[PDB]
């Protein structure tokens, strides 16, 4: 029960398909098609150690119905509490089906998870993402057919307003975060409903209550993410975010495994060691050369399916770390995203700008695929991010800026929240090679940024638009080809 029933999928709904090639690593399992050409056909990609059964559910309520879900749901007890009585669902896909029978598409306004799901009921097709669209979902829609996939590359081989076109691709759209698309298969018409939106108002609370609420929310979100009877792995940098996560996860599991990644030009091993000794975790340090780091370029764009150089450059270390892990497939928790709702980049005591940036960030995260599970599952590992849990996120986003920047410290309420579970050093510690290789390739700097965009854009074209494996891509030539422009 350590890994989701499924990591992703390629599904097809025909009112009247070739095998997929994912970036996600694992077994492929085609689900049965009882209604033949009038059902939901799908290929699930999952860990070889997991039967994908809980990722699929069927019913006859309303119509013949088939649901497929990638990922998992965290507020399970709560969702079960609203269901009519007794035979509990076997998996998350069946739970969704039960919820749909009671609330219809509004069921998704209730779910706090890390998932993407496609369900066909009759000639109606629903496509839904979690509140932050942390598990990307893409689609191609035409009168009579709907294809949906957790990877745009699987569709690479009709317009849809309310959904954004995937760069480079043609006719492929990414389903918005926190949304559910209701598509009538017969006409190809879709109506999209948003099921979550960042709060714009701010909450006032004294330090004491603010600090307790933040600790409790994080503890709960982490507990919901750790499998009972299994010690999880936390990618730890010694920063407060990841350390906050590690402290909660240790308490939740009873013990903890951690790992820190460094390069030949820098690392945070010292900072991380302070936490590993304090919590007494089983630690591992990994150092990868800068040259090997930059080699990840095609892999990061291929896995995230992003064309934004700032996102790609940011995901390089994590991609390298996930691919550098040795041993069995792990369930990994990260401290990713805490800086967004908390204004981690804010450097002044003056509060105004903290809210401006915060509001902008929350209004522009969709589409960046920054926390896509493919980042880690490409190496067979599952990652989940407690700070972007819906309840934790809502809470942090809502807090008045004065609780985020307080006593001259950044992200004050989180530091205070973890003050009794980590070394003071860790709690008090206040918060590129890619530019280089470009500069070393005859590229002056006003242009270097646009070069990174052209490099990334090209890799994407080859790996996601074309169909080339990152390994079959010579990054140096791509950089050169762009540099000479
Ligand atoms: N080299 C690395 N080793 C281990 N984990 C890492 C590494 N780089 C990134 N991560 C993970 O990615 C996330 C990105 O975070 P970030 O640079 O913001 O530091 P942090 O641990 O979050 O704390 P802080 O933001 O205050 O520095 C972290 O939460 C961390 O879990
Ligand atoms: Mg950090
Ligand atoms: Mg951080």
């Amino acid at each position: 029960p350590v890994l989701p029933a499924a990591f992703g999928f390629l599904a097809s709904a025909r009112t009247g398909a070739p095998g997929p090639v994912f970036a996600t690593r694992g077994s492929h399992t085609d689900i049965d098609t009882p209604q033949g050409e009038r059902s939901l056909a799908a290929t699930l990609v999952h860990a070889p150690s997991v039967a994908p059964d809980r990722a699929v559910a069927r019913s006859l309520t309303g119509a013949p119905t088939t649901a497929v879900l990638a990922g998992e749901i965290y507020n399970r007890d709560e969702l079960l509490s609203v269901l009519p009585a007794g035979p509990a669902p076997e998996g998350d896909a069946e739970l969704v089906l039960r919820l749909l029978e009671r609330y219809d598409l509004h069921a998704f306004r209730l779910v706090n998870g890390r998932f993407a799901t496609v369900v066909r009921t009759g000639d109606r097709v629903l496509l839904a993402t979690d509140h932050a669209g942390s598990v990307p979902l893409y689609t191609c829609v035409a009168p009579g057919e709907v294809r949906a996939s957790t990877e745009a590359k699987a569709l690479a081989a009709f317009p849809l307003a309310d959904a954004r076109r995937v760069a480079g691709l043609t006719g492929v759209y990414q389903v918005p975060a926190g949304a559910v698309m209701d598509i009538d298969l017969g006409s190809g018409t879709a109506v999209t409903h948003r099921t979550w939106t960042p709060g714009l108002s701010r909450r006032i609370l004294p330090e004491g209550e603010a600090v307790a609420a933040v600790r409790a929310a994080l503890e709960k979100a982490v507990a919901q993410r750790v499998t009972p009877g299994d010690t999880p792995l936390v990618v730890l940098s010694g920063g407060i975010d990841s350390s906050g996560v590690a402290a909660c996860a240790h308490r939740a599991a009873g013990e903890l495994d951690t790992v820190s990644m460094g390069t030949d030009t820098s690392n945070e091993f010292r900072e991380a060691r302070a936490v590993v000794d304090h919590l007494r975790t089983r630690h591992r340090e990994i150092t990868i050369p800068t040259t090997e780091l930059l080699a990840q370029l095609p892999y990061a764009v291929w896995a995230s399916e992003s064309v934004d150089p700032d996102i790609i450059e940011y995901l390089l270390p994590l991609t390298a770390l996930y691919r550098a892990l040795d041993g069995p497939e792990r369930r990994i928790l990260t401290g990713y995203g805490a800086d967004i709702p908390l204004g981690g980049m804010h450097r002044e005591d003056r509060l105004p700008a903290l809210d401006t940036v915060l509001a902008h960030d929350m209004a522009t995260f969709d589409g960046l695929n920054e926390m896509s599970p493919v980042l880690s599952t490409l190496a067979g590992h599952w990652t989940t991010h407690p700070y972007w849990d819906r309840e934790v996120l809502d809470l942090l986003v809502s807090l008045e800026a004065g609780l985020k920047r307080r006593h001259g410290r950044d992200k004050w309420v989180l530091r205070a929240a973890m003050a009794d579970a980590l070394p003071a050093e860790t709690v008090n510690r206040p918060k590129s090679s890619f530019s280089r290789l470009l500069l070393d390739h005859g590229v002056a700097e006003d242009r270097v940024h646009e070069a990174k965009r052209q490099v990334v854009r090209e890799l994407f074209d080859l790996t996601v638009g074309g169909g080339r494996h990152p390994s079959e891509v010579d990054t140096d030539d791509v950089v050169r080809s762009v540099a000479d422009r």
